């Protein structure tokens, strides 16, 4: 049991805990409290002994356009200092949600129904397995354009999943990680090659294949294996989370991102 | 330049940035915003090219009794759904403040010296254990980390600093059973570099006496060497501290959300 | 000098210590004692100062179908309380053998080359992934790690080797859903350094052809440089592999003791 | 539920899982299967949600004189090779029991009623807290005298708990870690200063103090704190366990320890 | 302010500190003091607050054929050990360190092949652009009686994979264009003729000027500072071990024999 | 087989390779080439299969007063950087590495104080025995305008604790006998007069001969091999970073000024 959120729903079907971003008119842009909510849903799925897979699905043509810029503007009018304000508004929320993904014990699968940007794209890169709707998906990490730095564990996940040199080209120059680069790095495990106009049919088709794939598997093995796999990089992720959120503060406090967030 | 805080002052004397906890009537108990303020002062000292040493001093008979429990009660009474959930509330009230201040100490590039004028407790005691050098007023100082009694876990990097500075076995005895790290234990582990053996009734004299000795000790030294050496020494455990900070702050959340610490903070 | 094993032979030709799995009628399935024997052969090669390369070759259409399931059934039927508990039994039958052979591969100082003449499965496929260089007979080879289907977890250092050599996401897809790492995936990750594109019906010709090319490739090289370079390269991940070996072998115990794999090994 | 072992008993009193070595006539020397049994008891305590502390107590004048040398002689007469034999008899048992201690999630307390030697002394050094009966206790790691190397995680635990230089003096020259050195390094948290002739009264007195000390504590905090503390060195211990057991093999296979075990 | 070097020039254009290897007749082979000079240039660029990108460009058909073998023959000392500590150890540990710690975005304009220590430096850069599909990297340590240098112990498995690294290093085989492209080592191939490195160099600078427009450059550096921390310890450890372990090879004499022919 | 050095001798007695600093009139101050020579001696002892213990002994009232300041003044080069790479970087990275990797049990007979790089080497030994309670270690980096050397970045916090390390290093204070004994840095104080280092040296060797009786010596080495792996990576990383970061101090000139007076 958890509060309701009109932008994000969830349900459980057998061993699958399914989270659904349901705000396609706003390209599933997320406010701080929505990222927190995502973290709480992961933590709920993590405590449920019948759940073995946590599946993140979205809606419309974008997976998520990232942090809601209107909400960011709203966070500019209560705090004794700029530092205090950003510690509460940015630091807290980013460390919490990134942590929830890093430590999650269930197999985390992203159904990528369209592009993802910023912190939302970081979360995609923290998932264990990614399936794409079609070859038009991309991930964009526009930190250099926003006057920010790496977020959501991307310091670690991008070099790990895309290579160091590619990561520098994309991050330093604000270029997307496109479908081709995702496929070449084995970031996407299956492209479903469905039309962008029916995320819903894509979402259902992934779940249908997943039901077939798990048949006959000893599901506790999935979790036991993930527990060992996670240990390869868990320290690097936790270290990155702390430094990312604290090093980003000076950018917020300087003011550059607020200017740029307001074209 | 920075806002004023009636509980914590600072000044600069030569190469020393001196922070002073100045609320002895409340045993220098600190609220969330005071911890944040401390972090901001460290960051100010860290950016000042004339500063080589950041000296933390307090007042009265306690260094600091830790987090202000009245302020914690404040942060429980809501007004009225200011936060969408208990989780959101504690992310903002506890997680944010702890990760920020702990980080400010962990990364600080100036030599960080604690003048321990009495006992320290909880998160304040964690900040003491993050300092590079500690001087004690007398043999009645102790550090207490009462997490087991409060329904909490390690904070402020103590997951790393205590085993590092006191040994693993001693750390488990103290933390698991809510027992203080007393003067004798501090001295046996070289945690305290000098005991000044002054009366507890004059923190001011102790504070002045440490500053006086420091002015003498720095004479003739090449101060950029101090900082260059610290830069290398810090790299021994920087990763462990950064990893611990993130994990401590997130793992404590379930204790707050469960409610146990609020019950206990209210007896 | 070492005992003989009718399933695995070896010989030395110049700087090459050549190990040959020679039980094609049973797809070179291996029992516990055969894995141990493999470790002993590696240790023999490692002590021979004339050996610079340890080459592992097999026979027939499979490199190895993995652990021999008949032998596993053998190790279930007791005779009759030979072991005081299920735990004791599996410590001796599984834990011991896996930690030993995995360690022999992880620490091996000679250049370890796998001639992949067909598919490999399970612990045998883990040993392939521990080799420094892999050459394939043709594009029908694959590696399968069917742990999820057998009620087991990662073995033979695959916790480390698979994400390292295939990427994390691909590893989770294959391991979580019991899907093979196919030729195309091997080639895309540079796991296979050369595909010889020969028919599956002649592992012998493939084996000979790899040895022939190797004799050519080593000409003019300073062979101690190969070993010196490997010594440094190994240090990149040696700690991760040693940590994984201990954890894999101990964490698998509860799966054996629970009984699930025995059920499944028996269909 | 677990098989019975005439040399080692256990029971549960409230939040305490108490393990008792009960073979004082043989100085609580332990055979391979007894070390395995200890591991299984730890694993049982670890799975019991009412247990917060796992307390290891012994009997008589020695905590344990270490591996039973008669049993070692017995392991010399079935295996295709010396290697196979030692993999089964030594490697398996050492990795298993050392692992059980390294990963144990409950607070592990050793009641040190007398000296400990060899692998038994390694296990004492893996405990979180140690209480001594009196100032005559010592730990001896006689590997250099037996033609062996570090065991039971001592590669890590001894430098960690006693310092590097002291560890080299003791290990290289087969010298004990005596009471004074234990106290100076804070290895012993309390010396009870009771007579060596009543381990039983010592054991009971520790339990009596423990019952008093836990009053008012939030016990899940103890475990939550241990979980974080353990992470400081967990990787080093797991790495050491694997290399210790595999590097010791060549000593067994060479034969030196068997000669020496037989004066 | 720094001494001049006839083989290597530099200049600054806006946020770009541009280093230019300018000895094409000798395939930009470099002597010890030239490697040191490269390090000093990186350290100069690193201290300049207006610089955000350090761009390494070369000349002619080769990026660099590596260490100058005539200079090695050219190389007072109480022992062989002392000699090689001074001639090889010192220089390698210094220049490798300068690249490992550099805080500005390091971009290599790869105008042709690179070999040996020069190829190690290419592998330490953050971004690599190639002139055409004839570029390759060669690490001929096994043929020279040497071992890994310039952080290659770490950079090659990291950027090319472990298995591929072993095949190339153990058997003295090049990392060719195709292998570079499949591992994303090259971020863009400009597909220009090998006969005009200058035009390639100018074209990269032109595209860079376009790509930085609108970016908040301190973000580039802030991000690099975090990214660097993923492997900084491994690189520092490898540098020390590479330089010390190679000593026994030099002292044994094998490389000197082979460097002759 | 190795060159002779008038300041440092060695010999082998059974399983002991004994190195003897024999320049008491100059308090066994060591020049660069002497540090290199020490490294070469360790590497010789390490390759000798009959050696299980490498014992470092000195002469007179000091173990060693550290780097020879006359030799530093004495210290052709295209730049200050090149000079210090060759004179300081090379020598420090080499000798520190020789101690860090040494596989035999390394025992220091501390016959008096040690300073600077020599004191760093003492801190890298596995076991230390003191002549009497007047020994101390001094690391005067802050007074010389230098930083940590010889692996002290790691060895001092490891062997003395972090807080104590900061007090001593930041303020140029000695690690005295009492601090050494409280941290178990000294395994035995022989309590002999400072006027007879020779007798102390002989007495330690005598006790060592007694202590090894009955031990299986390959166990000593097998155990050390594992023990070393606890911190080997940290020491190798520190060596590289120490030697490179000190460069800017030498190049700035401060230490040379101060080394004068
Ligand atoms: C592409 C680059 O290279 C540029 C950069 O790196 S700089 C930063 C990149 N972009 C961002 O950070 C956030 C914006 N993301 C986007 O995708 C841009 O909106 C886009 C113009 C590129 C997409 O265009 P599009 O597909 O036509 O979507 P668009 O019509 O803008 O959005 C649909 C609605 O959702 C809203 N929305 C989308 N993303 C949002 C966000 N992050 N915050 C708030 N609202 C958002 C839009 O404002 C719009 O609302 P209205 O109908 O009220 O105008
Ligand atoms: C056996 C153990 O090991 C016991 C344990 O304590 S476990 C719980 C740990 N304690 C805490 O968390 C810290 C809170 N403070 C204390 O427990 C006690 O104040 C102390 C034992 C540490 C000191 O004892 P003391 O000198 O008698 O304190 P006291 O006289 O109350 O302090 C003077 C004033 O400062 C106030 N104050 C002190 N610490 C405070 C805090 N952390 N928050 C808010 N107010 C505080 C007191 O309430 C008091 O104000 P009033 O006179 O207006 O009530
Ligand atoms: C969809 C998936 O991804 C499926 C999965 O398989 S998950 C379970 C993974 N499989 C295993 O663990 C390995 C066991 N072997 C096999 O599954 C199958 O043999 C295989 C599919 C890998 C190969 O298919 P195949 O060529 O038809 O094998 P098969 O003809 O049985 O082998 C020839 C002989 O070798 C024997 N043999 C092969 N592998 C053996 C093993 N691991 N243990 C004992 N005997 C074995 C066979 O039993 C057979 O002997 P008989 O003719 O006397 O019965
Ligand atoms: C002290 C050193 O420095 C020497 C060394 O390092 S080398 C190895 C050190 N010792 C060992 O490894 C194992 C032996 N441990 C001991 O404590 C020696 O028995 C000791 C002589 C030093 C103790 O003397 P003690 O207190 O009089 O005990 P002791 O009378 O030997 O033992 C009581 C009984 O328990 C038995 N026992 C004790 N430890 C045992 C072991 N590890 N294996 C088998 N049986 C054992 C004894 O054999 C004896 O049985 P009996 O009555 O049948 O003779
Ligand atoms: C079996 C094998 O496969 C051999 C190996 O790979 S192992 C050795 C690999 N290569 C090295 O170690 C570096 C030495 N350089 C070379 O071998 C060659 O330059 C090369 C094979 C890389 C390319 O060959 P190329 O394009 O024909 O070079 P070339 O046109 O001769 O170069 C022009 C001039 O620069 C010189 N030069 C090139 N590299 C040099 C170096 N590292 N040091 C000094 N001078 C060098 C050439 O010697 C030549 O000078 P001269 O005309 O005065 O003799
Ligand atoms: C404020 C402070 O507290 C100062 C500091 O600590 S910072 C500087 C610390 N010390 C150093 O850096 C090393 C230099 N050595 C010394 O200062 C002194 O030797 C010492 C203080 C360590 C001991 O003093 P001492 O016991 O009186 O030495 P002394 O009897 O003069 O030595 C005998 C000879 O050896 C020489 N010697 C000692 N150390 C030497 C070195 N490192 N290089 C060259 N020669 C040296 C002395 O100069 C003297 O030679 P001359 O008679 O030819 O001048």
């Amino acid at each position: 049991e958890i509060r309701q959120n009109e932008k994000i729903s969830y349900r459980i079907e057998g061993p699958f805990f399914i989270i659904h971003l349901i705000n396609p008119d706003n390209l599933n842009a997320l406010e701080g409290e929505d990222y927190i909510y995502l973290g709480e849903l992961l933590e709920l799925a993590d405590r449920n002994r019948d759940v073995y897979f946590t599946i993140i699905q979205s809606s419309g043509r974008f997976f998520s356009s990232g942090a809601d810029f209107k909400g960011i503007a709203k966070a500019q009018g209560k705090y004794p200092s700029e530092t205090s304000k950003w510690v509460s508004n940015f630091v807290a929320r980013n460390v919490y949600v990134t942590d929830a993904f890093i430590k999650h014990s269930k197999v985390l699968i992203c159904c990528l129904n369209g592009p993802a940007i910023g912190l939302s794209a970081a979360l995609v890169a923290l998932c264990d397995i990614v399936y794409s709707i079609n070859d038009k998906v991309y991930l964009l990490y526009p930190f250099a354009n926003l006057g920010l730095i790496t977020e959501g564990g991307t310091t670690v996940s991008l070099p790990l999943k895309f290579g160091t040199n590619t990561t520098y080209e994309c991050l330093m120059f604000n270029k997307p990680f496109k479908y081709d680069i995702m496929c070449e790095n084995g970031f996407i495990s299956k492209n479903f090659n469905m039309p962008s106009s029916n995320a819903e049919a894509f979402n259902a088709k992934v779940l249908e294949e997943l039901r077939e794939k798990v048949k006959g598997l000893y599901l506790p093995s999935c979790l036991g294996m993930k527990k060992l796999l996670k240990s390869n990089h868990i320290d690097a992720f936790n270290k990155a989370n702390s430094v990312e959120v604290n090093e980003s503060l000076k950018y917020w406090v300087d003011g550059e991102p607020l200017k740029r967030f307001r074209q």
